[PDB]
């Protein structure tokens, strides 16, 4: 549908009916990955909290989309939800475990509740989908996994200690799984953004100027940018690479 | 006394009197730690789960080492032993989040419930023994943090997922914990080891991944306890104050293969 | 032109009608660049030492392909070849530094000639042919720069300390020109192969050396030229404008071990 | 001589009577080398191009220091100076490769004979310095080289590009350079300085105060600190690390 995004002009033959599966699908950054893997032909499932939101997604991206109402915290939801997916479609082709929580808390602030609660949204989800989704790549000798990074930790960033801490664990996490999987086939990368603009951030113009100003290039980064790095991650184009970051962020690490 | 390694012949001044905080002290990398610091002249506070251990150490030590029994997943207990370090000898000098469980595991096996207890016991105790040595660090407008780090993760190395995940996740808490304190005075790096000797990981066989170490190794030799303390002793003297937000590696090159 | 390997399935559009220039084009991973490019409706010019393979390989391509001879230690030559592409088709929108020579030297025989050479053949042409192309990409308000880096320095292997040096020296010039002409548009970022299975890197024994690869990478087949040239399209399209001053890693794992 | 800086209160038995060796030795960083390892009773040799600055802290440091006038560009001085060292004290325990020269220069302004120049300056003295040292080293079994690292590159500082490429050239040199040194018991590694204030160095107070915004830790670092650092690692207190950098920095390449 000509009114959603189709994020690249580029054309990737190896994407067209691959079984992608994503994570904190229903906005933002992982709304963007949904629409341009569909775009290319491929089957997307997409897991979110937010239900309406998912289901005004996948209404507009039609039978291709598959919206599946998860909170990723239940990791036993998590599991029937990657299940469904493969008894539906058949072994997952690329997994972007994208869903994470950037609510701003001070070092002080932490309680133990919420740094377990942070850890389960943020980082633990990630390891237990890789989990599931391995063995029926392994029976095809073949997969890819993206783990969403951040620049945050890179750049010692303040004042969200669990969500940097989490993305730091992603960092490694990609380097063992890339060791411990690949000999079956399946290679793990991680996207990384940096400040992305999207409807959920935000004197907005003003902050906006300071990513300009600190950024090498001189433009803000949007979805699509995050988007069209996913593609080349999934497809194959990609396939001598694993174990590594790739960082999307007009310079903003480096400062 | 006379008969402890005090692991280097240097002196480090600066060191007379600190209050120094370890996790995991009794044993090992940790226990080497306690000794070198308290061979300085430092007032050593450590935390372990091995109640007879921790007691036989800290009675060899003397009256400049404290040992308080603790559960590190345990944080309530953990604040409590903060606490009363505090109360014996005033805010922490030097904090070394050092406990943790390397125990090798399967990726395919893990449950949800081993995830979380080994998250616990690696990751979780670094971040609220920060949040409790915090405050009076900044009272005084100094103070120093050591988290262990590891090069497994950096190697990539398979079958401990847990382990190298948390210790992957150290590497961020430090340098955003340097940034978030450093305002306070607080400084904060990661000591990084490579494959150190000691009796945990001892237990050809020994003799031939012994000697796999040395042929992976840049420097031919096998690198143990003492080398960890020696660079711990640095990171806490005041001469790295100006170092903060950093990985100090000292792996005779087992990174760099 | 219909025997070619195209590398890649992938439809750029971004790259259609886009003018290419890369060193060192007539063969191996260079000459694989120049195929792929070409194959995707770019105008592509290419250099190279060697004369005869270059206008047989521009010969097959036809007339979207432009063989200029040089020797890329020869800086006054490669910036007569820059102009010369500018005169014919306009600012360079894409600079691939790919020319090298990764010829094995033991660090204690290096003399003074042998390492100036070697750090002209493998940095010194990546930093002016930028200093070239950056005028006009920057009347454009457009460019992009692809540094050819290895993985060789990271996993710090001996026997060729000039090329190691260089390539690390790449490591460095990538993040700081990324920063010094970001601000004109123009991206740099540095393609960063493993062990690439070409007939140079070729030239059991073979079979064998081939296998410590594979058995060392975390996927296990040989990467090849196509995997690199499918890495050079897509950070030179329109899908990676937003990526600059960074290492893209096609490597098969062999840097992590 | 109690008017010269010891640089650290702490003592290392480990380095008295070593024979230490640093290029840009009569000044700034390099002069902050000489002096602490002086004051720690090792045997300190020092090159520099300037010689009455040269004479003046060997005559302020006295007969434990050795002053050789050497411009670094001239790798047959340079080899004829390490050479003088082995036969006053024998073998070089410790090497500092610090003679560098960070004049700024703009990318479009680089001539070829600039680039050289600065490459020579800057770079190729590091490595022609640790050949020369190496054999001898070897025959002990035991050595330790210290490459002047820096932050520029790492945080992608622009105007410099000479500076900079050669200070990430010697990042690598590091790495390569432990593998094929440290069977033979030589350890390299690069000691790395953020924004050190010296009396080269330098609206001052401005700048100054720019880095302490910009820096972690809330103060200037100074000479001392790179000196502290060095010492450390020229000691055996690091004997087990090598192919590794030490960031002295404050926190200024993290931001
Ligand atoms: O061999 S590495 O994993 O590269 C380095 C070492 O890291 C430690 O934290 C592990 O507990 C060791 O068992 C391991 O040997
Ligand atoms: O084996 S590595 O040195 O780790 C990777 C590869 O890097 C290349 O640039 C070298 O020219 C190859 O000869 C080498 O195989």
């Amino acid at each position: 549908s000509s009114g959603m995004n189709r994020h690249t002009d580029t054309h990737y033959p190896s994407l067209a009916d691959k079984v992608v599966l994503i994570s904190g699908g229903a906005s933002g950054i992982g709304r963007a990955f949904v629409e341009a893997f569909v775009a290319q032909g491929s089957r997307v499932a997409f897991l979110d909290l937010d239900a309406e939101a998912g289901q005004g997604l996948a209404h507009a991206l039609g039978a291709n989309s598959l919206f599946l109402p998860c909170d990723v915290r239940d990791i036993e939801r998590l599991k029937a939800c990657v299940a469904e997916v493969e008894r539906t479609w058949g072994a997952v082709d690329v997994l972007i475990n994208n869903a994470a929580r950037d609510d701003r808390h001070a070092l002080a602030d932490v309680s133990v509740e919420y740094w377990d609660e942070r850890m389960q949204t943020n980082l633990r989800h990630a390891f237990f989908a890789a989990q599931a989704v391995a063995p029926g790549m392994a029976r095809r000798g073949s997969g890819a996994i993206i783990n969403m990074g951040s620049i945050s930790w890179m750049r010692g960033r303040p004042g969200m200690v669990c969500y940097t801490t989490a993305k730091a664990a992603l960092n490694g996490m990609t380097r063992t799984l890339a060791r411990e999987l690949g000999g079956q086939g399946i290679r793990i990368n991680s996207l990384v953004p940096g400040a992305i603009r999207t409807e959920r951030q935000d004197g907005l113009e003003a902050a906006s100027q300071a990513f300009i100003d600190q950024q090498m290039l001189k433009f803000r980064l949007d979805a699509s940018d995050c988007a069209r790095l996913a593609l080349f991650l999934a497809s194959d184009d990609s396939r001598g690479c694993t174990g590594q970051n790739f960082v999307v962020d007009a310079g903003l690490s480096i400062q």
